[PDB]
């Protein structure tokens, strides 16, 4: 089993009120759904990612990342977000991320194609 | 089938000489391997991602993203990179990305946990 | 005078314990010193930036940015950070930023030259 | 004088056709104007920044950064861009940057306040 397979698997919430439901596999896989509280989004979207299944034991966090393409049966916002970050275990477990949201654009608009931000996920709220 | 399922599936190379081997599924899935020409990496790593399987038809690119956790049977660099970008079809097909590489860190080093950069992938070289 | 010239001018502290001392000019100038609580830094460094001296009146924040080159009379870490963000006035005034720290590198190391993060500055602590 | 004071001072052009006019001071100051070929911009905008006036001599680039607030006598786009990067001297001198563009937003829109991209500046074109 991955060191934090148990710690990562479950439901997570970020500061925007979005919901991140993920299953961590023993091999390093992340699978689940994402529901955004903001933007051109409704209901759940497929996500997939990877995490370090054998992290350092020196108190470092666990690196991970995942992607959502913002197309589902209800909407298509022609964009994708990737979250890159680390899982920090303990009493107040957290997944601390920065993210890149890229929209499909024409080449003349490519310079404004990508948003960057940061989301913190907790097990509560 | 996804509009660019055929266009995305295959082998891609970036400006660093890294090799991105991907299969685009009809549902929006990305699966494959990544081989980095630089950094604490050797041989192939598992990747997974998502792409917009029904992009706009107005000449916009196709949004996509994917993740590599830098653990395989040879090495574990306790880090993960996510690439967020868009596929641009045509004679000179390109995948234009920006990426976030997060290392597992202690909390005292979390401020220096994340690199950002940009990779351009072409079908040749 | 700039709408938030008075609001921005003064001493600010971020979540790392760093100290941001700035004077906002009527023309949009930012001048001051930065003292980082972390990294290859000691004492104060010169900073300069710009802010929107006539922001929207619809409740939006005030865009601003500034740069520190990490050379002073004590140390030279051959790097520069730029903070890009917005000032949010009111009872709990905040400057919410994301930043890019670029080190001078050889071309072979340019892919790992740039860190990205996010700092929140408050008037207290 | 700053090692690359002479190398940096002058007119630079990026891949979008924007024009970056800068004077590097002996102390590490950057002063000049920026004219963007794209976006909500017309004519020249004030910029200010900092650079490492005593870079490493091992072939590394010279770290630097600068800010433009997008207000001038013609327009106010209530936003600011910071470019963070390094100057690389030689026959084909380059300033390689990544940038963060933050718009003033309401707090409910703060999650989509910041664009990220990358500009390469050359002495010609
Ligand atoms: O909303 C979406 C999908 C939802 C994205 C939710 C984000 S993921 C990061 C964050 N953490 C989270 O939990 N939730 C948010 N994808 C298109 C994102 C278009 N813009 C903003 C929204 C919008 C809605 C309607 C019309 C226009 N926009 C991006 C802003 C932009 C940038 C550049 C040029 C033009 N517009
Ligand atoms: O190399 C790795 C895995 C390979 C990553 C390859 C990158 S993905 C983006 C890009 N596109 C590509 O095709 N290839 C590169 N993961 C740890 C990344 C540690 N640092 C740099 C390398 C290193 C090797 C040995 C010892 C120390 N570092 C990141 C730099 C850093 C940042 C903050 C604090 C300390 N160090
Ligand atoms: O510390 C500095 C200057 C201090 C920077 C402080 C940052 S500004 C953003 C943030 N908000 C804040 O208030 N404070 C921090 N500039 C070189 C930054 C080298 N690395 C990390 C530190 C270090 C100290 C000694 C030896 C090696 N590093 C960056 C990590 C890295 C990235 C890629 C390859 C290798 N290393
Ligand atoms: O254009 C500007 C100022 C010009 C900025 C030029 C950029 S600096 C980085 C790059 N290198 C360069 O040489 N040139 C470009 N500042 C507002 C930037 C609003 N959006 C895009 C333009 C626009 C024009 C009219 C109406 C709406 N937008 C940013 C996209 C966005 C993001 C999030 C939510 C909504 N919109
Ligand atoms: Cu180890
Ligand atoms: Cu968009
Ligand atoms: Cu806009
Ligand atoms: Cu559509
Ligand atoms: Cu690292
Ligand atoms: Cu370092
Ligand atoms: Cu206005
Ligand atoms: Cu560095
Ligand atoms: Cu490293
Ligand atoms: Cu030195
Ligand atoms: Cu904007
Ligand atoms: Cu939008």
């Amino acid at each position: 089993m991955g060191r934090d397979e148990a710690g990562i698997t479950g439901t997570w919430y970020n500061q925007l009120g979005s919901t991140f439901i993920v299953t961590a596999g023993a091999d390093g896989a992340l699978t689940g759904t994402y529901e955004s509280a903001v933007g051109n989004a409704e209901s759940r979207y497929v996500l997939t990612g990877r995490y370090d299944s054998a992290p350092a034991t020196d108190g470092s966090g666990t690196a991970l990342g995942w992607t959502v393409a913002w197309k589902n049966n209800y909407r298509n916002a022609h964009s994708a977000t990737t979250w890159s970050g680390q899982y920090v275990g303990g009493a107040e477990a957290r997944i601390n991320t920065q993210w890149l949201l890229t929209c499909g654009t024409t080449e003349a608009n490519a310079w404004k194609s990508t948003l960057v931000g940061h989301d913190t996920f907790t097990k509560v709220k």
